[PDB]
Formats: C-alpha cells, sequence, structure tokens
C-alpha cells in the first residue's frame, strides 16, 4: 500500500489521507480518510475499462497517471455528498480529469484508522531494524575498504623497496 | 519536543487496540502529556513537575523508580485500564501471582479527537519518510565503498601479480 497526505479543494484547512492498495493495473482499494469519517471504493478492472474508454485515453498512460498520481502537483476532489473521488493533472494552467470513482461511506471507520496506524507503527519498527543491520553492513565495508588500502600500500611499498 | 507511540490493549475492551501518545517538552521528569485514542476518541491529560513528585510520594516510592516505572510502562508485564465512563487511567505491575497498581492519571476527552488522530498520522507519516531517507542513505555509502573496493581491488591483483613474478 501507499498513504499519501492530500488537501482536497472542498475541505483545503485540513489534511486527509488517502491509501491506496493493490501493480495498480489489476484494480485496486482506495481508501480516504480524516481521522474521523473514512470512505472506501473497491476499484475493479472492468470499472478501470469503462474510464479509460469514456476519456479515450492509453491505459499505460492512464495506469501510469494512476501510479503517478494515487501513490504520489495533482489536484484531488471529493464529495461527501455523492461520494465520487476524483484527480486532475494540471500542467500549463491547464488540466484535465482522469475518470472519477465512488467510495461507499465505511461503517466503522475506527477499524480502518487503527489498522493503518498499526501499519505505520509495524513499518517504523520494520525500518529501523533494516538501519541497524544496515549501519553495521556500512562500518564493516568501510573498515574492509581501509584494510585493502594498508594492503595495497604495503604491496607498492614492496614493488618500490626491491626496485633499489 | 519528544514523543513515545505505544500499541496497547485495554482490560475492558481487550479486542480494540488502543493509542497511547506519550509527549514531554524538556523530559519526562520535568512534565508530560498523555493521550490515549482508539482511531475514534481520545482522552488526553497534562502531568505536572510536580504531580509526578507528589505522585511518588503517595505511592511511597523513590521519585526515580517511580519515573523508570513510567517510561517502562508508558513509553514500552503492565497491564492498562481504562474506563470511558470515569475517564480514569491506570496501569499496574503484574509480578507472579501478584500485581499492584503504578500510579494513574486522569485523562480528560479531547474535543477534538479528529485533529489529534490527524496529528499522530502525520508524526507516523513524517517518521517513516525519514527512515526511509536514512535507509537509502545508508545503503549507498555501502554501496559506494563496495565500488571502490573492488576498483581498488582490481589494483591489488595486479600488485600481487608483479610482486610474484619478479619475486620467482
Amino acid at each position: 500500500r501507499k498513504i499519501s497526505r492530500i488537501h482536497l479543494v472542498s475541505e483545503p484547512s485540513i489534511t486527509h489521507f488517502l491509501q491506496v492498495s493493490w501493480t495498480l493495473e489489476s484494480g485496486f482499494v482506495i481508501t480516504l480518510t480524516d481521522g474521523h469519517s473514512a470512505w472506501t471504493g473497491t476499484v475493479s478492472e472492468s470499472e478501470i475499462s469503462q474510464e479509460a474508454d469514456d476519456m479515450a485515453m492509453e491505459k499505460g498512460k492512464y495506469v501510469g497517471e494512476l501510479r503517478k498520481a494515487l501513490l504520489s502537483v495533482y489536484t484531488f476532489n471529493f464529495s461527501k455528498e455523492s461520494c465520487y473521488f476524483f484527480f486532475e493533472k494540471n500542467l500549463k494552467d491547464v488540466s484535465f480529469r482522469l475518470g472519477s470513482f465512488n467510495l461507499e461511506k465505511v461503517e466503522n471507520p475506527a477499524e480502518v484508522i487503527r489498522e493503518l496506524i498499526c501499519y505505520c507503527l509495524d513499518e517504523i519498527k520494520s525500518l529501523k531494524h533494516e538501519i541497524k543491520e544496515l549501519r553495521k553492513e556500512k562500518n564493516d565495508t568501510l573498515n574492509n575498504y581501509d584494510t585493502l588500502e594498508e594492503e595495497t600500500d604495503d604491496l607498492k611499498n614492496r614493488l618500490q623497496a626491491l626496485e633499489k
């Protein structure tokens, strides 16, 4: 998955969180939350095909914009009454949409929020663990390079002393 | 300031994960803020420097030991208790066959839970980004040295071949 902070136009004051889980080409789940409510939509490959056909765009580029847009200067839109989500690719004060998706309001949003925070805390734990091994490996590699430099200097010294 | 976010389970709500966020401006011993949240509501309490010393005294515990226990329990066997009707949070130390209360706190139901939850998530997302940056730099520094190693080793081997031939 990827969790991105976004601002909606209808609510520029606060930060929303866009959680996308999936390659995206084979349909995905998109979740929006403001820390209280949550909206979730499962986008099928069928629904994807119908969006790229309604706007006459290449699959690869379309998914590429999805990939470039959903995982993170794009703008994001969501109406809490119609529950339709869409984003635009902006360029030169000119913009166009990449389809819309329906995000149904979730009955028990606290479950989603809890899961999102747990995911982040688990990720932090995993990254710290990885860093501990990488620190040691980095230090070992620097030490081994120093050893080789000293070993190589010894060889050159022996060659030059040999010459004379 | 600094903070620590911990996952806990409550005796009275064993199924749901709660999050305990403890933060301090200077140091834990000089005052901290303790927030409990289930991802929907949040309760917060401020603990002053003098309240810590008074709690240690009421417990007939040496202040350093009391603070040491707060660190082990609130920053992360300890049990956590909270009731959404009393807004009263206490945790206990459980040794073999016996437990005892390690101080308690009265939390106040926050008025803006969503704001607190968003700020907490943002903190985690910022930490993930910083940790990913750190990993990327560590791995590049390691890989850069390995490349220099392999380059230097080409010369080392040639010098060995030259020296072996000359000393042969």
